[PDB]
């Protein structure tokens, strides 16, 4: 249904008149989407001819396992990904239990796209924007119950010394409403951006019930707009957490932070700091920093850290209806709902 627990209101391909197809490989996904653009007469239709619910049964563990053993050999390879360009009829790509992919999903100028239960990791082509998931000029996208991973490590001699692997979920352009939920993101250096440049500001993103572990930064690197981060489990953050920039507003509530450096900050621009409303997290005052191993660092440019752990601004009325569970409940239960193979389960107060 349209309820995603966030700003995105979409059902993807699970609508009336949808056609279900099974993909056993990346190639099939491409061929299926391509066929879905032709009407009864064999003519193409703008935005697609009919809704789709593609179930991916392929498994590329062999590619993933070989990449994991040769981390530094991935960045120079050709990037692999299925591009969903200008398809608006509605599309849901569900990975079948047991499936895995060594290719990304790149959404471009589309709408109502749902990506669920996909295990994507160690993609090749980091030097050529090999993102695991990319949302560009695409409103109403829902990235739910996926496992996005790689190795939180940078190899030597990589272009820009930042391209060993690319991001987990990059959002940019007119991707006005998006919900990123129940994802198990681990071992990723650059998790994902929310705005590709200082000029690419806006969008309303909801990050909830995501379990991040062993990640370096960008949770997200927010550029303007609104970001509602609730019920996320943030552990072992090696660089920085939510980086609220270009005057962005964030509502950080009922989250669990632990072993994290600069969990909530605004840095790198040296100006136009974003704001945050802090409520109901495991941390309530600076006295809890030592309790949960929270450390802060400075930046060479003017920056703002939430080292006082107090709200620095306001946040509009959260449009959608949601009910956050307690920070303690996410810490105790979230790991069992986030990720693939959980049958798209959701954490409720009744399970606390
Ligand atoms: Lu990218």
């Amino acid at each position: 249904a349209t309820d995603t627990g966030g700003y995105a209101a979409t059902a993807g391909g699970n609508v009336t008149g949808a056609v279900s197809k099974t993909a056993t490989s990346m190639q099939d996904i491409v061929n299926i989407i391509d066929a879905a653009r032709l009407d009864a007469n064999g003519k193409k239709v703008k935005g697609g001819a009919y809704p789709l619910v593609i179930t991916y049964t392929g498994n590329e563990d062999s590619l993933i396992n070989a990449a994991a053993a040769n981390i530094c050999g991935q960045w120079s390879k050709d990037p692999r990904g299925v591009e969903i360009k200008e398809f608006t009829k509605g599309i849901t790509i569900i990975g079948a239990n047991g499936s895995s992919a060594n290719f990304g999903i790149w959404i471009k100028k589309s709408s109502d796209v749902v990506v669920q239960n996909m295990r994507i990791g160690y993609l090749p082509g980091g030097a050529k924007d090999g993102d695991m998931i990319r949302v560009d000029d695409s409103p109403n996208v829902w990235v739910d119950h996926n496992e996005l991973f790689a190795a939180n490590h940078e190899c030597d001699g990589t272009p820009d010394n930042d391209t060993t692997f690319e991001s987990a979920v990059d959002i940019k352009g007119a991707s006005n409403t998006v919900t990123v939920s129940y994802n198990y993101i681990h071992g990723v250096k650059k998790v994902g951006l929310d705005g590709s440049s200082s000029s690419d500001t806006g969008r309303n993103i909801t990050y909830h019930h995501n379990y991040y572990n062993d990640v370096n930064a960008r949770l997200p690197l927010q550029r303007g707009g609104l970001v509602h981060a609730y019920n996320n489990l943030y552990t072992n953050i090696t660089g920085s957490g939510l980086n609220v920039r270009q005057n962005g507003q964030a509502l950080i509530e009922n989250n669990w932070f632990e072993k994290a450096i600069n969990p909530v900050t605004s840095r790198y621009d040296g100006k136009n700091f974003g704001t945050w409303v802090l409520k109901g997290n495991n941390i309530t005052k600076p006295a809890d920093f030592s309790t949960y191993s929270i450390t802060w660092t400075a930046d060479t440019k003017p920056y703002v850290n939430a080292d006082s752990w107090t709200s620095t601004g306001t946040f509009p009325t959260v449009a959608y209806n949601y009910s956050p569970v307690s920070a303690q409940c996410v810490k105790d239960k979230l790991p069992g709902y986030a990720g693939v193979g959980k049958n798209l389960a959701t954490l409720t107060s009744t399970a606390c």
